[PDB]
């Protein structure tokens, strides 16, 4: 562990902030009517005096969702493209494209005179967030020393709830401007797009990535700079065999289906799915649609997303102090069961208070309580799903599809992502308080997977993860001796 490579580490997860920036906007920016009333005037003509109504609830016609779904489509496609980059040309190359395209989609949007532009911008900036999202995770995980892979490939998740804080208090400001606050909001998403660019030029690339490209010296004095030190010797081993074996791989997709790969391969597919049928981006907005249903204001909506993001943010510190000191396993199976706890707390609580109260209506400090349950929620997933989602499938392929199989957890995720948040938008804009009972058999769905499928990865040298697959009770059984690294 060196200074470098945690500065090296802290400089990359800023990559984060790019899609995290992007989710926390995206509300606020829907909610001004002077940008409803240049480019969505249908949505407009709905919001005008509806003071209990939320405008991106109006998203629910084709030509909507279509516009909606672009980002996510341009992110699963760029994803699968980035997964060929990162392997043929570097990780650091996939990171910089991704900050390019999202730092062009911002300018696009920023400077938006017709719908036109915002569809280019749209779709710019998912480009930027598959690009970013598929090789960022790599990059930490082979970057970062065994020991604490685990706190650092974090960073990149501490990143997006930064991004998501950040920008629903950008919101806030520009929520107040006479004029022109949208271009303010969705241009400033440039900030961390430029960050990320000339981090891209000045980071070095893995010596994994590095190695598997022929520059052998590069990669070896590499591996000394990170690891500060002259004898790296067993540790450049695990790459010089993690090599030999992934030269044998001209096309990871055409290997991928493999039996000795179907462990990582069911994760790489599965995680992103359950991460999304949390119901995290469906939840994260159910107490800023009650508070403007029951006649609090905007202000007072935006103001439990700052709440809710403050939480977000200081809750993925305790992943980041307790995943390589006790493990990926405690905090899924803590996590999961403290997002299914309360959000059985908080459907059945919704229920009875309709029940007790009498007037129809939730009172202030009832409202207060489902925010609570809620963010008690958000911290569960905040420590465990949310950073384990782009952890684990980075650190468990081994290195020829590596970013073959984090560009189908990017893809997958951005899949369910949109398809998850609009299937469930209407019960979420009409206060269907069911869906929490949806969510948590889906939680505890996920929790008993995790409980008896993924074997413990803390600690691990990254190369060497077919030990701890061959070690599974189930999962041995794909892997083969010989292309076990280490032991
Ligand atoms: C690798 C590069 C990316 C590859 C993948 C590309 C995906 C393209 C998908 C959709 C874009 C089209 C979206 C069209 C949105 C139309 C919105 C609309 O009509 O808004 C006007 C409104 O209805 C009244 O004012
Ligand atoms: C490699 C590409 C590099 C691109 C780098 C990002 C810059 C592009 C962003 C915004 C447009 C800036 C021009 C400002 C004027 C906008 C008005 C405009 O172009 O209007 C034409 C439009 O078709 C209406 O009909
Ligand atoms: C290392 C850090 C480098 C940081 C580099 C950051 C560059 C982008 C910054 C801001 C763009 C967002 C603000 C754009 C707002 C435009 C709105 C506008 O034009 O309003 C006036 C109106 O047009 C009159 O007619
Ligand atoms: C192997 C994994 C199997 C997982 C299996 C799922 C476990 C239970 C999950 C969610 C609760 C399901 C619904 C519970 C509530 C049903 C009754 C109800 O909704 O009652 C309405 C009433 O008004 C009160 O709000
Ligand atoms: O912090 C919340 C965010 O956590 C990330 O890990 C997820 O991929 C996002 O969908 C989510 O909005």
């Amino acid at each position: 562990v060196t200074a470098f490579v945690i500065m090296t580490c802290i400089v990359a997860a800023m990559g984060g902030l790019l899609f995290g920036y992007d989710l926390g906007i995206s509300g606020g920016v829907t909610s001004m009517e002077e940008f409803l009333t240049k480019f969505f005037p249908q949505v407009e003509s709905q919001m005008k005096k509806a003071k209990h109504d939320t405008a991106y609830c109006k998203f629910d016609n084709q030509m909507l969702q279509l516009f909606t779904s672009s980002l996510y489509l341009a992110a699963l496609v760029a994803s699968f493209m980035a997964s060929v980059i990162t392997r043929k040309h570097g990780r650091k190359v996939s990171m910089f494209i991704g900050g390019l395209a999202f730092l062009i989609g911002a300018l696009f949007n920023a400077f938006a005179v017709n719908v036109s532009m915002l569809i280019i911008g749209r779709l710019l900036l998912g480009v930027g967030v598959g690009f970013a999202n598929q090789s960022t995770p790599v990059y930490l995980s082979e970057m970062a020393p065994a020991k604490i892979r685990g706190a650092l490939n974090i960073g990149f998740q501490m990143a997006i709830t930064i991004g998501i804080l950040v920008a629903n208090l950008i919101n806030y400001g520009t929520s107040k401007m006479a004029q022109h606050g949208w271009r303010v909001s969705l241009g400033l998403a440039a900030v961390p797009a430029v960050v990320m660019v000339i981090g891209s030029f000045i980071l070095p690339d893995t010596p994994n990535s590095m190695l598997e490209r022929g520059k052998n010296e590069e990669a070896k004095q590499m591996l000394k700079k990170i690891r500060g030190a002259d004898n790296v010797d067993h540790e450049f081993q695990d790459l010089i065999d993690a090599v030999e074996a992934a030269k044998k791989v001209e096309n990871p997709w055409k290997n991928i289906m493999e039996s000795k790969y179907r462990p990582a391969l069911i994760f790489c597919s599965a995680i992103p799915f359950f991460q999304q049928i949390t119901g995290i981006n469906v939840i994260m907005f159910y107490a800023p649609v009650l508070f403007k249903t029951l006649g609090f204001g905007d202000d007072a909506a935006l103001m439990s997303a700052v709440i809710t993001g403050v939480v977000n943010m200081l809750s993925t510190f305790v992943s980041i102090y307790a995943v390589d000191r006790y493990g990926r396993r405690l905090l899924f199976l803590e996590g999961g069961i403290q997002m299914f706890i309360c959000q059985l707390l908080v459907g059945s609580f919704i229920g009875a208070r309709f029940g007790t109260s009498g007037t129809g209506t939730l009172t202030p400090a009832t409202a207060d309580w489902i925010l609570a349950f809620i963010c008690v929620y958000v911290a569960g997933f905040a420590w465990s799903w949310g950073p384990l989602g782009w952890l684990v499938p980075s650190e468990i392929c081994p290195l020829e599809i590596r970013p073959a199989g984090q560009a189908i957890n990017v893809s997958v995720n951005m899949f369910f992502t949109f398809l998850i948040g609009q299937f469930f938008l209407t019960m979420l804009c009409h206060m269907k308080f069911g869906l929490f009972y949806f969510f948590a058999s889906m939680v505890a769905i996920m929790t008993v997977f995790i409980y008896f499928l993924l074997p413990e990865t803390k600690g691990v040298p990254i190369e060497e993860m077919g030990r701890v697959w061959k070690q599974h009770w189930f999962w041995k059984k794909y892997i083969p001796e010989d292309a076990i690294i280490g032991g």
